[PDB]
């Protein structure tokens, strides 16, 4: 029974229940993430920005099943083109809007990566991606509005790949948290 999360704490409790097994219902997780009405009072603690790049702020470790984190995008901050290391990846906007560009996995001829599609993810919407759908870049193209998003990755992953849009060449990147449980972690 999927009920509407009344608070962020409620959402986290429901997520723990949804991931209690070894397989998850992607549509149910997306539905409950979308159903949580973003309340900045409840996530302000994690909304730790850096002037020069987006930050990743760990909220909950899902009893080993997932990493739940909040990403803080300054005006003009964007990500690499990247994969998600064979994990489910949910992205819910808590504030602002993000531009998502989808790419095909490159062939190993050093050619330009051509976009497959692009869309604007809007406040409170929850998107989903995995490696079978494609690669993506996420960007806050706003000049005036910081963006804040809530991400769930399952299983948790410690590394991923970033791709060069001009060649399709990839490099492995280690995931590091800007903060954990509201505490800055240099
Ligand atoms: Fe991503």
């Amino acid at each position: 029974e999927l009920l509407k999360p009344r608070t962020l704490a409620d959402l986290i409790r429901i997520l723990h229940e949804l991931f209690a097994g070894d397989e998850v219902n992607v549509e149910e997780v997306q539905a409950v993430l979308e159903a949580y009405e973003s309340n900045p009072a409840e996530w302000a603690l994690y909304a730790k920005f850096d002037q020069y790049r987006y930050t990743e702020n760990l909220v909950d470790q899902g009893n080993g099943k997932f990493n739940l984190m909040i990403l803080c995008w300054g005006e003009g901050h964007g990500s690499s083109i990247h994969d998600h290391t064979d994990s489910h990846c949910f992205l819910k906007l808590l504030q602002g809007n993000l531009k998502e560009t989808l790419f095909d996995w490159p062939d190993k001829k050093s050619n330009e990566m051509i976009k497959k599609s692009e869309r604007t993810l809007r406040e409170n919407q929850c998107a989903y991606i995995n490696d079978s759908i494609g690669l993506h870049r996420v960007e806050n193209v706003s000049h005036t509005e910081p963006a804040v998003s809530l991400h769930l990755y399952s299983p948790p992953f410690d590394t991923c790949h970033a791709f060069d849009q001009r060649t399709g060449h990839k490099n492995k990147v280690t995931m590091t948290f800007h903060s954990k449980f509201g505490i800055r972690t240099p």
